């Protein structure tokens, strides 16, 4: 181990869930060395979505972001690995699909980003934050093998 | 539509969940057709496995498959589409992997039938039965988009 094993979320978003995409964006996970260690499938309602982003119910474009995480099943998940937080984030590219780099999630798999994939944790901060807004600290599975 | 749209449990057992082939085993159901409509991951208790396979508590293999079965986290998850139950089982291939086709699951991630990556429903029947064991009818997640 070389940097500290750190735990941050994923929501795969809508739209990628209604393109059935959620086994690649899941493997990409996988293949950068992240280990899923919870994940559900979840149709969130509208005070879920709202709960999530209460930091952000006073912008312009919280309205909209709430109907799109709405609009259909999303999948929540906890990753773990080393460097996790920010090594999700390469994995996800640039929140602005038009500015991620080739090969990144938000490149291969959404074009704007108001509807742009998947979601990760900006920080090891609001990592834990995130994660337990979603999941009970004994909902999250260890390997045991 | 030609043939009738069905639901069908798979379970990516301990061994596959360990060597963090969720993604592809997901990528494979998505590429075939099916829509993941539920999943959660857990780690099973010994009831909890012993009620899935309780049909077969007094043989004697039932012991050894309880304890793998326990010995990791699983992903459980309902999968939907025109002819699931068989659809998903051309793509996991014979239960044993030592018979199973090139290109299927059970080949390509497990060696032997008694850790063989991943369960799927044997048939509408059993499949009805064995989603809700796992899940209420109300966590089940239809698409909407």
């Amino acid at each position: 181990e070389f940097m500290a094993i750190e735990r941050t979320l994923s929501i795969v978003k809508p739209d990628a869930v209604s393109k059935n995409h959620i086994g690649e964006i899941f493997a990409r996970f996988e293949k950068a060395g992240l280990k899923i260690v919870a994940t559900k499938m979840k149709h969130l309602s509208q005070a879920d979505a709202e709960g999530f982003y209460a930091e952000h119910k006073e912008r312009g474009f919280f309205g909209d972001l709430v109907a799109f995480m709405t609009s259909g099943p999303v999948v929540v998940s906890v990753l773990e690995g080393e460097n996790a937080v920010l090594a999700h984030r390469e994995i996800l590219g640039a929140t602005n699909p038009k500015e991620a780099a080739p090969g990144t999630i938000r490149a291969d798999f959404a074009v704007s980003i108001d509807e742009n994939a998947a979601h990760g944790s900006d920080s090891v901060a609001s990592a834990e934050r995130e994660i337990a807004y979603f999941f009970a600290d004994n909902e999250i599975c260890p390997r045991t093998r």
